[PDB]
């Protein structure tokens, strides 16, 4: 029934998306901003059309109804929102199915709660899926000194401030609690007249894992097993690898299970993700994305499973099994270990701050075992400061973790691009130390670890 699809992003996903259409026999559409004029994107499309005339390009991207207006009036069927612009607006959702066409996502009850802390936080409760481990809600300094004695320790408290700040305090030594409490509330009440007190069990050194999920609308839930996203750089994802070899088999078994589980209880549909926190043998629950992530492409490598051609079935309305022909969840492989570098303008000599500017030279790395998503990195192309840093997405996969990382490291220093600063010296720094290659790095690794800021300095001739 379907034969038209709209994207409404930019970028390397909208690009993906488009070759998922076309790989399914389905027209495509692009929306661009003026100043995306040049966008890759834009010209992958059957049709192009501009979108927020007179607008700031991120505010165009973000335009629900212009967006609707042109899938109108090009005969779309579908949206597929991509991710990071309107994967997750609920209000944008809403009035696309209202509109006639079909949303590539989850459900609106799905939107919403996982858009929201508590409901999702609520819906993880009812499926009895940890999170993280106190009494939260209890508002009291005795109510969070008994919260210490009950779970352990380290505690971490909200005191500070209410949405968006926490307290983030190291709780070790028995004394430490008591003269804590007593300077955090000190700081609390002369901090804003108003707030809220919330306690918090801290992990020190987390794994942060993710399960990805499909789901389609006859309520067959499987999951495509997990990655690591552990590799951050001030809370903002640097190199995600999957699986987490660096986890026992069973246990990443068992938190797929509990990802599973939790995705039946809300009756989940189409892809998602499930965000989790793992400390020796532990997990807990943290978020759903509802919605495609950036780091699908190494599961679709260990998997061999297309989670954008699954996405675009689901929302034909295809059975998981008999229609799109996922087999069984025990007989998903495992087809070895992948790793996604993140290639973006971030200046790592510079604060990471993202350069901007014309790229004069662009050469691309292949051969075995290399897969690659490029954004907008073509020669010539001028580096807007309007969008996001990404510039290449490249993901390696071999049987044997050991063989991933050398292949990273080859395409790394393969990859030439030249006329604006990359952090690719950076990745090159983090893929040659001991604990990534190792699989036991954790949330705090790349702040741990000064070593990954020596640069050496490239001749450039
Ligand atoms: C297929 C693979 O496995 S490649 C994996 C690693 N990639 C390479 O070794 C590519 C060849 N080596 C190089 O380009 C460089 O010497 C590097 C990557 C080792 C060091 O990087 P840089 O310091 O920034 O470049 P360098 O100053 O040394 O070389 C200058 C130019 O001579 C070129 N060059 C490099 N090797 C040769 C060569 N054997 N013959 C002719 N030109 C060469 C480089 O491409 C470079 O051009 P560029 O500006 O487009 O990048």
């Amino acid at each position: 029934h379907m034969k038209k699809l709209l994207v409404a992003n930019r970028g390397e996903i909208a690009v993906r998306v488009f070759r998922a259409c076309n790989e399914l026999g389905l027209s495509t559409v692009a929306v661009y901003a003026r100043e995306d004029e040049y966008s890759v994107h834009r010209f992958k499309a059957d049709e192009s059309y501009l979108i927020g005339q007179g607008k700031k390009p991120i505010d165009a991207y973000l335009d629900i109804d212009d967006i609707i207006r042109v899938a109108l009036e090009s005969g779309a069927d579908a949206i597929h929102p991509g991710y990071g612009l309107l994967s997750e607006n609920l209000e944008f959702a809403t009035k696309v199915r209202a509109a006639g066409l079909v949303f590539v996502g989850p459900e609106l009850h799905h939107l919403d709660i996982f858009g929201d802390k508590i409901k999702a936080k609520a819906a993880a409760d009812e499926a009895k899926v940890p999170g993280i481990p106190g009494t939260n809600g209890a508002v009291d300094i005795d109510g969070a000194l008994e919260f210490a004695k009950t779970y352990g320790y380290p505690v971490m408290i909200k005191a500070a401030l209410g949405g968006g700040g926490r307290g983030m305090r190291v709780a070790r030594n028995d004394a430490e609690m008591h003269d804590g409490y007593a300077r955090a509330k000190s700081e609390a009440i002369g901090a804003f007249g108003s707030g809220e007190i919330y306690v918090e069990k801290y992990i020190e050194n987390p794994k942060h894992i993710e399960v990805q999920i499909l789901g389609d609308r006859h309520g067959n839930i499987i999951h495509l097993h997990e990655r690591d996203c552990s590799v951050q750089r001030r809370n903002q994802k640097v190199i995600e690898i999957a699986p987490a070899v660096g986890l026992s088999p069973d246990f990443r078994n068992e938190i797929c299970e509990a990802a599973v589980k939790l995705c039946k209880n809300v009756g989940y549909v189409n892809a998602g993700t499930v965000e989790f926190l793992v400390k020796d043998d532990k997990f807990y629950f943290i978020e759903v994305n509802p919605r495609v992530q950036v780091e699908h492409t190494i599961t679709e490598l260990i998997t061999g499973v297309d989670i954008v051609q699954a996405q675009i079935l689901i929302a034909q309305g295809k059975d998981l099994h008999r229609e799109i022909g996922l087999p069984a969840q025990s007989e998903i492989p495992l087809l070895g270990s992948a790793i996604q570098c993140r290639i973006t303008t971030e200046d790592p000599q510079n604060g990471f701050l993202p350069d901007t500017g014309k790229i004069d030279t662009y050469r691309s790395p292949g051969g075995f075992g290399i897969r690659l998503d490029v954004g907008n990195a073509y020669a010539g192309y001028e580096v807007t400061p309007y969008f996001d840093s990404l510039l290449v997405k490249v993901c390696t996969f071999a049987n044997e973790f050991s063989d991933s990382v050398r292949k990273m490291d080859r395409v790394l220093h393969e990859f030439r691009i030249r006329g604006v600063k990359t952090n690719i010296p950076f990745l090159i720094n983090v893929i040659a130390n001991e604990n990534f290659t190792s699989g036991q790095a954790t949330t705090t690794f790349i702040d741990n670890t000064p070593s990954l800021f020596n640069f050496p300095r490239l001749r450039d001739r």
